Parts: structure tokens; sequence; C-alpha cells
């Protein structure tokens, strides 16, 4: 029992940082195989942020200008290319510790651990979503570019994400390991709307079945209601518009504890019209949205 | 910018984990030098888990009764011995992996990162506080005795918790590395008051300076109040009462937001008064306690 927002271990990932300096600038980079992967930016200097000409800097650089550094080795750079926003320095040395690794690109609403790096060592890791809005709500410092996100399944390593920024707003936003940044960010020093965010429903209906799983069930009613009246609840409170391919991966979870997904929505329709009264849900005051059903039964099952 | 409840790199413990299985219980170890650390409930059944005579069970074992296994090594029982609620088991092999470590017992109020395993895996990571009434608040399921709770200072892991079991509250209890639980607790199945618990000051404080730094500030106030006003109203709302050693650990926190402790007691004082009026506190909707000055100046500065 308990629940609690678990990111992760992040060993395999630990032994994939280094440090990665060019010119004045620092930040982090993974060593997977013979490539390290960093932002571009690490080309940059102050004056250039504001509109780097980012073909223009790179053809200044050399192999030998990219210094890596794995904890106390020094990596030496036989290549380099960028890649979208990404650089791919070759080096002449595999990585001993590379663990089994896919490079994929998240859907908005799916949960990622975070390992926070500086200067090539590992600070902390916690778990995020990828807001609907291609942002992450992150906590990262100067030195954090280059820390990056995944997600283990049995042995193998799917990198998501690689940090790259911090938007005027306090808002994270980074790019998948092909260098594509998630939503309309780009590498600049510049003003980016961050569109219109919105809450991930069916990960709040997870959670909801994560809380009455672990004996919170104040919040159940005697209501019910439909897709389209829930959807309208859903509209006026900024909430994810919920689909049938939302309620199939709630089945497991509306199978395991007897609730009917449309049953589940009437509470959380009450909780959305009602707020919670100065109660709580599983530690929480408000209605957490960053475990996916996917999160919930694995946390719920124990698989490691 | 941000603010996460972060734990630390479970790299150095991972390496650490190992499963051990007496009989037909299976449970996780610490394997750290030629020492496998395990709860010492791994030796009862369930007819003995209701009020086990521990001292008589272990003399049923011999040192081949322990299967210790990490991955997929099998590792050799050369000694065995309880410690208080632990069992040592001497292995004839050193651990490779042991990483620089310490055993620490923490004080209430402290926090830890725990990496939970199942059958000698690990599976996930959260930070969590060892309540002022020595429980902690995890996430836990069928197999994850044995699962430990470390800080880590540069390359140190200090270990400071073992998980035995969850109480009928569902709240969670353990050791230290030598055996001896915190709290009251024993390792029964038994009924097992947990005491009234209270709300961490020092370390709500020190996440409202956590807060200030990343910019949510409207709770800050014209106010200011006394450690004698302000501890008649932690009273009031089960919160620790406030001394000078905790207004001289938030000094730093005082020193670099330039807000008088004493100052954000007032903040303190009027949300515990007011409530939140709806309103939210770096993602939270209530006091969070889980974050000591510590860590917050931790995360705030990016100490790996
Ligand atoms: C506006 O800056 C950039 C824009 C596009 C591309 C790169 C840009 O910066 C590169 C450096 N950035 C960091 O090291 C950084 C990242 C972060 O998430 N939080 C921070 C908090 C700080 F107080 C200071 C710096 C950071
Ligand atoms: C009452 O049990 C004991 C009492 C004293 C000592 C040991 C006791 O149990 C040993 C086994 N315990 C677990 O594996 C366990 C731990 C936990 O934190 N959550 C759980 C959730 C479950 F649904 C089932 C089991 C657990």
């Amino acid at each position: 029992s308990g629940f609690r927002k678990m990111a992760f271990p992040s060993g395999k990932v630990e032994g994939c940082m280094v440090q990665v300096t060019c010119g004045t600038t620092t930040l982090n980079g993974l060593w997977l195989d013979d490539v390290v992967y960093c932002p571009r930016h690490v080309i940059c200097t102050s004056e250039d942020m504001l509109n780097p000409n980012y073909e223009d800097l790179l053809i200044r650089k050399s192999n030998h200008n990219f210094l890596v550094q794995a904890g106390n080795v020094q990596l030496r750079v036989i290549g380099h290319s960028m890649q979208n926003c990404v650089l791919k320095l070759k080096v002449d040395t595999a990585n001993p510790k590379t663990p089994k690794y896919k490079f994929v690109r998240i859907q908005p609403g799916q949960t990622f651990s975070v390992l926070a790096c500086y200067n090539g060592s590992p600070s902390g890791v916690y778990q995020c979503a990828m807001r609907p809005n291609f942002t992450i709500k992150g906590s990262f410092l100067n030195g954090s570019c280059g820390s990056v996100g995944f997600n283990i399944d049995y042995d193998c390593v799917s990198f998501c994400y690689m940090h790259h920024m911090e938007l005027p707003t306090g808002v994270h936003a980074g790019t998948d390991l092909e260098g594509n940044f998630y939503g309309p960010f780009v590498d600049r020093q510049t003003a980016q709307a961050a569109g219109t965010d919105t809450t991930i429903t069916v990960n709040v209906l997870a959670w909801l079945y994560a809380a009455v799983i672990n004996g919170d069930r104040w919040f159940l009613n005697r209501f019910t209601t439909t897709l389209n009246d829930f959807n309208l609840v859903a509209m006026k409170y900024n909430y994810e518009p919920l689909t049938q391919d939302h309620v199939d991966i709630l089945g497991p979870l509306s199978a395991q504890t007897g609730i009917a997904v449309l049953d589940m929505c009437a509470s959380l329709k009450e909780l959305l019209q009602n707020g919670m009264n100065g109660r709580t849900i599983l530690g929480s005051a408000l209605l957490e949205d960053e475990f996916t059903p996917f999160d919930v039964v694995r946390q719920c099952s124990g698989v490691t």
C-alpha cells in the first residue's frame, strides 16, 4: 500500500552521463555505444544565444574543440555532426556501461523519469509528465542542459527527452534523442509561447483508481455519467476530452476495482464541480495528473 | 527553476541489491563488502508472524538454508547472525560494486530516498521523510521488505533505513542498518499504535523559502511574529514547535531571500489560519513538509 511519485531506478542512465565542454560552455552529454549526444547550444556564446546561426557556429568547431569527460577520463572525439538540435560526437571508445536502449518520441500526457545532471554528474531523479502543450515542469538550474528523460522496461532504457532550456515562464523545453523539439520551441533565447495547457484526464482517472486501490474512497459517489456529459465538464475545467481509447486503457483498472470507467468519470465530475472540501486524496489536495494508467498498474503490481 | 520531490540517483544502491530466500519466503538483501543485510522475518512462516520467537526460528536454520542471489549469480553463505531485527549473512565474496558507505540513524523530520525492490530487483525510487512518529508513508507491496533508504554525499552512501513492514493503518515501519526499529514498532503481525504525528515545521518553512526562490510569493505578507506566538499556532495545527536550532538551520535560506525567519513564520501562520483559498504553492494545494532546509539548498544550488 501507499502511492508515490516514483521514478525509475537511474543506474543504467548514470553510467551514460558525461560532461561536454566547447569553448566556455559546459553541459551534459549521453554516451551510448561510440556516440555522445548533447544539445547543440553547447557551441554558443552569450552574444549568440539571442539568435544563433548553428550551421555557422559549428563550422568554426573541430573534433578537438569538444572536450568530453566521463568522470575522470577523457574521450577522444573522432567525428561531429548536428542532427536537428542535437550534436552527435563520435568517440573512439564504446561506453562499456551502455545498457540496452531505444530512442523514442513520447506522446503528450505520457510520463518519464529525469536524471538531473551537472558537469556530467547525476544530482537527482524525479518523475514527471510531458504536458499536453509539450513542456515539462521540471527542476533544472544552470548547467542542467543535456540531462535526459527515460522509461525502463525490463533491461531496456527508452530515452525520450533531452533538456535544452527554460522558457521565461519557468517551464522546461527539450528534444527527443534525434534533436527534434517537443512542441513549437526553438533553441533561441527569445519569448516563446507555450500554448494553453490542459489537465491529463486519463491520468487523473488512473490516479483515482490508485486512490481506491489504496483505501482513499471518500470521493466515490452514487452517480454515473456519459462521455458526452463528462466532456462538457472537462471542457469547462480545461481537462483533455476523454475518448473511448482512454476508456479502453483504463479497462484493467476498471476490472481490478470493479468501478466502471463512466462511474469514476462521475466521481471526477463531482470533484471538478465541488472541489475537495478541504480533504485529500493520496496525500494530495489537488487532482494529480502525472500518473498514467500504466504507471498505476506498475506501482500497484510491483513490476521490476 | 522549478521544484520537485527529487530522489538521489539510485545507481550506487542498485549494485548492492540481492534476493534472499529462506524456506518459502523471499525478500531483498543489501550486499556490502562480504555481508548481506536483510530483515530477520525472512525466517518466518505465516503461522509464525503472529508472535515469532526469532531466536528459536534462527536455530533451525543453517548457512545453506539462506539462498542469496545477486542477479543471476549465487552467493555462498559462510556465516549467519542476528543483530536486533536484521540478519547478517556473511558471504565468501565481497560485492565488487560496494560503494563508499556509512550506516546512519536518521532523526525524525529528516528525508531520504527509498529504492523499492522486489526479488532483489529495483523497481523504483522515491523521496520521503521519516515522520515525527517514526513511520514512513511509503509505497511498498508484498516482497518489498529489505528495500533500503539512503542519502548520498559526494561518493558516500549513508544507509539509514531498511523496510520491514506495513502497519494495519497502511503506513510503513523499518529499522536502521543495525536492525533497530525506528519508533516503538516490533516485527510481529499485531496491532501497533503509531502515535500522534505532527507536521515538520522546519521543512514547511524551508519549502516556503523554495517557493519564494522559484517565484511563488503570493503568500508573503506584511506581518511578523515571535517564536512564542508562532508556537501557539503550531500547537493548534499539530505542527512541531519551532526552536532556535530550527531558525539557525533556516539561516542560509533567510540570507538568500532576505526574508527573516520570523517573517516567514508569520506567512505560515496566516496560511495555517486561512488556508490556501484555492491557490497553490510549487504545484501543491497543501503545505509540504518532505523537504529539509538542506534539501532546498541542494536542489536550488545543483549539488551532484
Ligand atoms: C534562455 O536560455 C536558452 C534558450 C535556448 C537554448 C538554450 C538556453 O540556455 C542554455 C543554458 N540554460 C541553462 O543552463 C538553464 C536551463 C534550465 O532549465 N534552467 C536554468 C536556470 C537558470 F537559472 C539558469 C540557466 C538554466
Ligand atoms: C504484517 O506483516 C508483517 C509484520 C511484521 C513483520 C513482517 C510482516 O510482513 C512481512 C511481509 N510484508 C510485506 O511483504 C509487505 C510490506 C509492505 O510494506 N507492504 C505490503 C503490502 C501487501 F499488500 C502485502 C505485503 C506487504
